[PDB]
């Protein structure tokens, strides 16, 4: 049976990391980081979200504000905003939570957000950056999903790899940094890597995760994932949140049955949704130092 | 038996398209495309593509200068030629032929080029909007597979697909394009691909390309793709070309041939597509659509 993979744990271990890197970086006598976060509107979960971020930012030593606005803010405040804080030397790391309301453009907004502050890595020079292997400010849930893998030293050069999920948030970058060669300036993880998605039949999904060494799904879908369609012996890393319903939270992975096939695998709560907030403070260490000027 | 697929005469019916359409432009009053195009060297390849490039041009009515220079030129010296181009109104679209010489820095190069006039998309902001399916100056390789596939007809939707191969300018924005939505800013073909690359093990791309509606092979390696490699009925794209004389694709023809449901030869495969595709290319940034 499976070793589970605390998230909790490994991403408070990377917290810690950071903390350590602030605090050797304002004692060198360098400004204190700071990561400001734009959040429009009520979406509860979005409110949650931020929450988790600046908690997050408050034990690694990080300064933040969360600057609020009502969901009715046009497009063109929210750019207004943004260049603010683009300008604002005392701004190292700049968020806009998401999503945002239907009468925003979020590519628009993505791309607002000055790439040395982008601390999401969603704007188009950042996406361009990580995908032709350069050094990028990489997205966190990505990149947490592959420090989960390094971290627990399951390896992926010459193995194979099913992401069920290609968003570009999550599903692509993820594809994209498990396939890549090890050598580039951003190292890749030299897996042989499918995409599936939206249109892949059920049949053939467990046709190809059934030959995996690692499956990872970020399909939003509970038991997606199932013990049948998973080799024995392989890594699952389960990125879905959904919610069932008392209310509770689960994984596109069958977290009971697929423990029994599986080599490892984590958990929904607790697994990749911490390490995503783990992997935003490295990011903003990362922005304070312009080291990726 | 196995539909071989022309890449001589779908390239040529894109070019008639452009022909059709640069004709139409000019008559509606607007200046004829003009496409610039840098040789750096005497790489004899290189040579032969920017001809390649040229005549493509001039059968479709759009006007070519080439700038060749010596593999001696400082860096500072091609940003500045570069600098020109971009600055030139006159220009539509800018290319710059691959490799440069070694001290050059290739992606400083191509990041120098204008994004609007980067024919060859190989511009950072054309690879990430080419990444969030957003329109851009589509590779003209990858783009070029992607034609023989939806002109020939085959499907992709639902489908499954493997690639051979990663580069960053063929195999990359291949699987770029195959896999994402059908629904997005720019449409990409809904199927499951599989990335495979140099660390990919026989044994391991076998049985993935054994489940392959389409097996697209960009890795530079004779023979790559055999015949029990193959599923029967199966598209096999063949984007390789290895010098053996004699040029060959990654793919045994004769081979495959037998067992492909449909096949692309090489010569006359994918290699005129990449000539059309950046004709297609040079008439939009021409019309500054994007
Ligand atoms: N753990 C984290 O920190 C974190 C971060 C972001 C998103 N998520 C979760 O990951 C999931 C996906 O979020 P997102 O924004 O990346 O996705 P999304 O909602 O924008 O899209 C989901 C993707 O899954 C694909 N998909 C749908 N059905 C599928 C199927 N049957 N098989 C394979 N692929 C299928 C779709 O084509 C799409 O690309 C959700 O549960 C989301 O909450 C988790
Ligand atoms: N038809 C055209 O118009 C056109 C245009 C450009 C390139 N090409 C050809 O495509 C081929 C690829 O060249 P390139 O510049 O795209 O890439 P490249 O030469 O830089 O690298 C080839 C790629 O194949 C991968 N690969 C290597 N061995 C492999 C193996 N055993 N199995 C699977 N993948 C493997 C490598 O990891 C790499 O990503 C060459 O034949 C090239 O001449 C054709
Ligand atoms: C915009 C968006 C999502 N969208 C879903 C629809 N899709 C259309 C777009 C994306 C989906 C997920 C997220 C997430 C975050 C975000 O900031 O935005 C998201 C930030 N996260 C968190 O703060 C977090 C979540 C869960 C946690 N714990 S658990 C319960 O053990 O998993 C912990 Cl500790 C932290 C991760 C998830
Ligand atoms: C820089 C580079 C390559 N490098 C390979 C190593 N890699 C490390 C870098 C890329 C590899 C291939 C190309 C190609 C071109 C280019 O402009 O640059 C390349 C342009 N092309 C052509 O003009 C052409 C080729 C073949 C044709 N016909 S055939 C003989 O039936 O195939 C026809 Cl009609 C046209 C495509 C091939």
């Amino acid at each position: 049976e499976a070793v589970v993979i605390s998230g909790r744990k490994l991403a408070q271990q990377i917290k810690q990391e950071v903390r350590q890197e602030v605090e050797e970086w304002v004692a060198s006598g360098n400004k204190r980081p700071h990561l400001s976060v734009i959040l429009v509107g009520e979406n509860p979960a979005s409110h949650s979200y931020v929450l988790n971020k600046t908690r997050a930012a408050a034990v690694v030593g990080i300064n933040s504000e969360t600057i609020m606005k009502p969901a009715s803010i046009s497009e063109e405040e929210l750019l207004n905003l943004i260049n603010k804080l683009n300008n604002d030397d005392n701004v190292d790391g700049l968020l806009v939570q998401l999503p945002l309301p239907e009468h925003i453009d979020e590519r628009r907004i993505c791309n607002a957000v000055s790439p040395d502050k982008d601390v999401d890595g969603f704007h188009v020079i950042n996406v361009g950056r990580m995908c032709l292997d350069q050094y990028s400010m990489l997205p966190a849930t990505p990149w947490g999903v592959w420090e989960i893998i390094k971290r627990t030293g399951i390896p992926t050069l010459g193995k194979n790899v099913v992401v069920a999920g290609r968003s570009k948030n999550v599903g692509m970058p993820i594809a994209m940094l498990l396939h890549t060669d090890g050598a580039h300036e951003r190292p890749g993880g030299d897996a042989t890597v499918t995409i599936s998605h939206r249109y892949t039949p059920k049949e053939q999904l467990k046709k190809h995760t059934i030959l995996a060494d690692i499956v990872i799904s970020a399909a939003g879908i509970p038991n997606l994932i199932t013990a049948d369609m998973i080799k024995e012996g392989a890594a699952v890393i389960d990125v879905g949140i959904n919610r069932v319903h008392k209310p509770k939270l689960v994984g596109d992975v069958d977290f009971e049955g697929v423990r029994q096939k599986a080599g490892y695998i984590t958990p929904v709560p607790g697994g990749v949704g911490p390490m995503t907030v783990a992997m935003l403070m490295k990011n903003t260490i990362i922005a304070a130092k312009k080291v990726l000027r």
